[PDB]
């Protein structure tokens, strides 16, 4: 798995991308690794934020599916013509694959200036692929076409005129034991659509938020690599901030900081991480009654930003934000750990990363088991609308 080690690059808060080549002869692109979508979509026309793009015309292997695709997220929209081509991950498994490609012809607030990515690699399930579940996702194609085991793991690692460079690893087909320390704990994938988990309990410096666990998973809890922040639902974010503020009461920060719209600065290397609390998310274990906690350090939820003016100071952005689409375990969470997407066994494993950011007093931890007798169902049931009820799947 060494050839796959350090295969992810990127800028802080703009995403982790993997180099892929599309077509015959292979056109090389930088593709955003995203676990909260199921589409393999690439820039196929000029755009001001696009250095290069996919040119179908120059591929002997390109096939037009004579069908269009339109994908609007809550933050971003893209659209294009669907087809298939030969896809390969240079610094991934030594395999070439015939995959569905969505050639992005028009987009809106999707591509990021200087992010260095020309497309998206939707690693989630068919159940969320567009225009429907019959459009086979890349990973699904990779497994059906090769002998590649139905699993992948991500090791996302953190970090003055440009943003700070990020590194990381995408291991397709297995687990790399040198990427983690300690035990690898698993949480069931609730449903195969998004990589859905169930958070059963939350604690800020040991102090339980004391909320009804369904609120932690309202309306869903997902693991998304294409999200920078730990996005929580309105009620949970409110409780979390009230608590974080309480532990960091010695120093008073502006309101714009908690809304993640402003930095806070301390003289180089004088940052008081000690005054900041740990967030422990308790995830539902493989055994019913059982759970394990993933502990996150202020070094994860406080993203550093080196401002051109305040270059002599260490400035940070509060990387916990509000969400209406549920809890999102983005890069903030992921950076501390080695995350295993064990699709084969319908589960997600976490272990302490061999690359995470920490201080001499505290360390990001994966600990368990924690038993809870007569524990309620923490998962939420999304009201079934007439649009979702109308659908047919054979
Ligand atoms: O979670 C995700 O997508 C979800 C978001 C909630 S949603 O409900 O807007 C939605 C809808 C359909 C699909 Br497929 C995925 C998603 C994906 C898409 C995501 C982040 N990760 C994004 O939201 N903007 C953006 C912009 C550039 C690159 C990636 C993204």
């Amino acid at each position: 798995f060494v050839e796959m080690v350090d295969n992810l690059r990127g800028k802080s808060g703009q995403g982790y991308y993997v180099e892929m080549t599309v077509g015959s002869p292979p056109q090389t692109l930088n593709i955003l690794v995203d676990t909260g979508s199921s589409n393999f979509a690439v820039g196929a026309a000029p755009h001001p934020f696009l250095h290069r793009y996919y040119q179908r015309q120059l591929s002997s292997t390109y096939r037009d599916l004579r069908k269009g695709v339109y994908v609007p997220y809550t933050q971003g929209k893209w659209e294009g013509e669907l087809g298939t081509d030969l896809v390969s991950i240079p610094h991934g498994p030594n395999v070439t694959v015939r995959a569905n490609i969505a050639a992005i012809t028009e987009s809106d607030k999707f591509f990021i200036n200087g992010s260095n990515w020309e497309g998206i690699l939707g690693l989630a399930y068919a159940e969320i692929a567009r225009p429907d579940d019959s459009l086979e996702p890349f990973f699904d194609s990779l497994v059906k076409q090769t002998h590649v085991p139905n699993l992948f793991s991500l090791q996302l690692c953190g970090a003055s005129e440009v943003l700070a460079s990020v590194g990381g690893s995408m291991i397709i087909g297995g687990i790399d034991h040198s990427l983690y320390t300690g035990s690898l704990w698993y949480t069931p994938i609730r449903r195969e659509w998004y990589y859905e988990v169930i958070i059963v309990r939350v604690e800020i410096n040991g102090q339980d938020l004391k909320m009804d666990c369904k609120e932690y998973n309202y309306d869903k809890s997902i693991v998304d690599s294409g999200t920078t922040n730990l996005r929580l639902p309105k009620k949970v974010f409110e409780a979390a901030v009230k608590s974080i503020k309480a532990a960091s009461s010695t120093e008073k920060f502006p309101d714009g900081f908690w809304l993640g719209e402003q930095l806070v600065c301390w003289q180089a290397g004088t940052t008081p991480w000690n005054i900041f609390p740990v967030i422990s998310l308790y995830l539902m274990g493989e055994v019913t009654n059982q759970s394990f906690r993933i502990t996150i350090l202020p070094q994860q939820y406080l993203r550093p930003v080196e401002d051109v003016a305040t270059s002599q100071d260490d400035c940070y952005k509060f990387a916990i934000s509000q969400s209406s689409t549920g809890t999102v375990m983005g890069a903030v969470i992921m950076e501390g750990f080695y995350v295993v997407f064990d699709r084969a066994r319908k589960r997600i494993g976490f272990a302490v990363s061999a690359c995470h950011v920490h201080d001499e007093f505290r360390t990001a931890a994966v600990e368990g088991p924690f038993v809870t007798l007569d524990m309620e169902d923490c998962g939420y049931n999304i009201p079934q609308t007439d649009e979702s009820r109308s659908h047919h799947h054979h």
